[PDB]
């Protein structure tokens, strides 16, 4: 039984490490646990409120961190000086709201980087290319829970065992398919899409070459279909449109760490101009385009891109 | 605190029954947990297989079936002589398949009626319309356990409490919207629609009166699809296409269950041609179209059928 | 998987009964998991009144009392004539307050009179022999969580499957040995004992036939005790003493089901002086000595009375 | 929240650690979480032989031993060198033989010791003095599963919250009361007892100063009684008699574990001769007596040995 605090520990003994991350992660890890419960039970009863109390104090105590950046908090969250350490995260404590009364998977999002700046601490710190992750990863809570890692050497997996109550690796390593056959967006947009993301879904539905259509999925949860388009391959798309003209996933704590984990396991995620994780952020809660999955699925996105710009 | 075993045996006391159905109940409410815990750890190890087993062992040991029809076998099961009851069951033990490896919203569906010819019991007894229908429901293992059931009176929501490991009442005779906001199909097939459905699905995307266009979304697994459509409304289609001429979901323990379910709660659910309760079966593994939801977008629905025929 | 609830409802299908003992049964079941569940997580937080709150609820809503003995309470509570059923429960809701703060096994005890005088209910319903018991036994919240239970045809021990939430038979019709190895009382008292209990302790570490003297066992929980003894045979003695000269343990809600219990199993448990099953009660808050377990132990002990009166 | 797992990581921290104790202690704490979810669903399928597997797996895993004695195995068990650490484990993985069937609390208990000799890992890395425990506790499986720890520093008590799937602390640096009120000893070896064990135990009846006897309390698990003494006072005796000479207890893995944990409270514990942890083992599986608790009451124990001498 290999345990994620025993993997973590373990990854961290080889390193020669102070043991500082280790001590982040298995933090974000309780709190991952606590939000499990919580969801298995949300119904028998704001949730967004305790699950954003629950990261911020379990990351703050365990004297790793300087800076948060939470999707529930128009500031960064500096750490008091006495439990001062040198990481900084970007987290979604709780995404897929819309899906939470229909009992649908939602998850939690989170992206780890390294103060690499001299100064006091402040939001710019929070403000890395994705590019400079040292850890990253999702916990969906769905049929059952699973944690989705990455801290730089490829994607491992790992579900909650609710009789023993902890994370077990059940797959290393994890790469996804060259070429799917899932496309994954909201076409209730259709309206207000560019010709480049029109003519993509045409090209799915209506292939020229005698392949058969791809499938359609979408849970409205990105975690869910991120997660989907991980294991399954295939294209998840939330593309800038009329409504949302830079599109609407946020890049600190929603795009950058499931860009992180689909290009660790061989994937492309892109904004339609350039990488996700080489998007130099601007402000803590910028919103992007975000394209991802298979590479020769997003390479067929982008050829879309190219011919309609 | 109102449990399932205490609000099915309460119903039952004051309809002076000799506690058959109650019995057959209970039974089916005990597979759907150990499906539930199986389900909870499955990743960590057929399921199908399993949960076959499992509902089969309970139903028969009850001594209220004489008929069941599963999914999973070719031919109805008669119940041996000497535990024969008076109930038919039909069921689908593990709905969802296509999204057990990556962790989406899975079910258990399920429709009970009483055996009416005076004949031995046969696969005959299984093939009434829905609309004699005693008792039916599902249980959505998701982020969190629920079922829906009715007997005839509205439909009431359990959740599975982990804590106590039983079944709670969290809402009494829940009513779908008479309009949703929410369309959900695969728009994968698109090629091979009809005209009707087509000219429905255009609507929704571009409406002529002003409306902002429906938001789309599709779990892939019906229980997930129709449980959302019942609680948020909307429409939720399987229509007949191309490639399944008659329709892909089963009649007798996909179809008739949900159908009757959104009915009870005040919807319409529909072949395209007439209600699916109203459809007298065939045969035991039998599809049909499924178009269901909020009242007025089924007869939207319905208008652009009539239109093209 | 025979769970309680299943077989309780079997057991009910059998006798043609009208399903109101089953419902109680059921009730008072659900009320214990519920124990179960609070006695688990109790350190993490009175539990008396809560666990009196959750028994006289569920009796009360089953629709089969109308007379309710409880240890928490001065007087028989009285059923609202609304929900008024033929059965009278006598119960501890939570016995062994003096091991809580020490996790040692602590327990619930029931009896459960079927209504027999023509009369308005009363107290006085509650004052029938044990010899009259329609139904009775424990929980033992311990290592595990178990149920012993008896309906007048041997005893039956289940076990809370945790995983799957339900009471599953784990061994039918258990049967005492006729003679154990241990014997358990709290012999702090000994300066306080009759000549009677003096004479037989000495009997059991001074044996006078060459055999080895007993061990002593005392966890001071008398579910623990009583249901060791059950097990693995011996004797448990709470007697009459000088500070308790009627002894302490209570007739209704205490004595008389465990005695039930013992009885079922083939054992012996007597006052002292006569059966405790065969004791009149007198008031519903009564106390009698208790000696109980295998017959040649308690025989023994009889004995000892005897060549002391 | 404060976390066994977050405790001890923050208790490394502040010491500038590199890791490897609680790396050991996370390991160990994982097994008995295992082990309590076995013990949980035990009656429902040795058990011994599981817990034993468990913990030694987890604890070589660690790369923090070099040398191991388990109660279950003849020999010491040295580290494979490629997982080579600095630490010393005694352990009696599954503690409590007698209970397991009639339910009772059950535990597992342990001591660590740092390797100090140059020489190569050997069972003679394993015959410290108990006075040289760098981390040691036990686990008690009982109405709620709780592990009692020491590092050097005081008593903290933590409890395994089910939902959460992780200790947490109830009870920091916990004190036993100077005198108490309770004696526990299997009284059934009365015919074997030494004179000294005889006058104290005649002195707990029938008190020579007008004070009340004491009450008795004898689980028949170790844990559990000694558990029971440290919350509530008093005095555990498993002395030396006619049969075990030099007592049963044994003193790698059952004595000084708890003797260091009854010492942290502010208590005593001896062999009659010489405290417990002063004692210098000549073999793994050597037995000594155990007398310990409030110091009190155990000073008066001596008293009784010194002039029965
Ligand atoms: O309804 P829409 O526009 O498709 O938005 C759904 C998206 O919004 C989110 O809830 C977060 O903004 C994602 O989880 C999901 O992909
Ligand atoms: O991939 P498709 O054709 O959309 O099929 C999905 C449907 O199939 C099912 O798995 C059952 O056939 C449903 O749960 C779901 O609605
Ligand atoms: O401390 P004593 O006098 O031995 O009393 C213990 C007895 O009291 C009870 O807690 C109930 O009165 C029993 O569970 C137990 O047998
Ligand atoms: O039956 P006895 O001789 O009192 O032995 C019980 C003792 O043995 C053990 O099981 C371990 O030897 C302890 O847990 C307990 O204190
Ligand atoms: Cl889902
Ligand atoms: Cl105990
Ligand atoms: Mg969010
Ligand atoms: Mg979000
Ligand atoms: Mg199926
Ligand atoms: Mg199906
Ligand atoms: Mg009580
Ligand atoms: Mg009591
Ligand atoms: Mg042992
Ligand atoms: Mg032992």
């Amino acid at each position: 039984m290999l345990t994620l605090t025993r993997y973590v520990m373990e990854k961290g003994r080889q390193a020669k490490g102070t043991g500082e991350l280790t001590r982040l992660l298995n933090s974000m890890l309780t709190a991952i646990k606590a939000i499990s419960s919580a969801v298995r039970k949300a119904g028998l009863a704001k949730l967004d409120v305790l699950s954003n109390s629950l990261v911020i104090n379990m990351l703050q105590s365990s004297y790793s961190t300087c800076v948060l950046v939470s999707e529930e908090n128009k500031d960064a969250i500096i750490t008091a000086k006495e439990k001062r350490g040198k990481y900084v995260v970007c987290f979604d404590p709780l995404d897929g709201s819309s899906n939470i009364d229909c009992l649908a998977s939602i998850g939690t999002i989170f992206a780890i980087y390294r103060k690499t700046s001299e100064d006091e601490p402040s939001e710019k710190d929070a403000l890395q290319c994705g590019r400079n992750i040292v850890a990253a990863g999702y916990a969906l809570y769905g049929s059952a829970t699973l944690v989705a890692l990455s801290t730089g050497q490829g994607v491992d997996l790992f579900m909650l065992d609710p009789a023993l109550g902890e994370f077990v690796l059940v797959e290393k390593d994890v790469k996804i398919k060259k070429k799917g056959k899932i496309y994954s967006l909201n076409e209730g947009y259709a309206k207000y899409f560019d010709a480049a993301t029109t003519e993509y879904v045409q090209k799915k539905k209506f292939p020229e070459d005698g392949s058969a259509p791809y499938g359609a999925r979408y849970v409205g949860s990105m975690v869910a279909d991120v997660h989907r388009t991980l294991v399954y391959g295939g294209i998840f798309l939330y593309p800038a449109n009329q409504k949302s003209p830079k599109g609407k996933l946020r890049l600190l704590y929603e795009c950058n760490p499931v860009a992180y984990i689909i290009e660790q396991a061989g994937g492309l995620a892109t904004t339609g101009t350039q990488p996700v994780l080489d998007v130099k952020p601007e402000a803590i809660h910028q919103r992007v385009p975000l394209i991802l999955g298979s590479p020769e699925d997003v390479q067929e996105y982008l050829t879309c891109v190219q011919k309609n710009q």
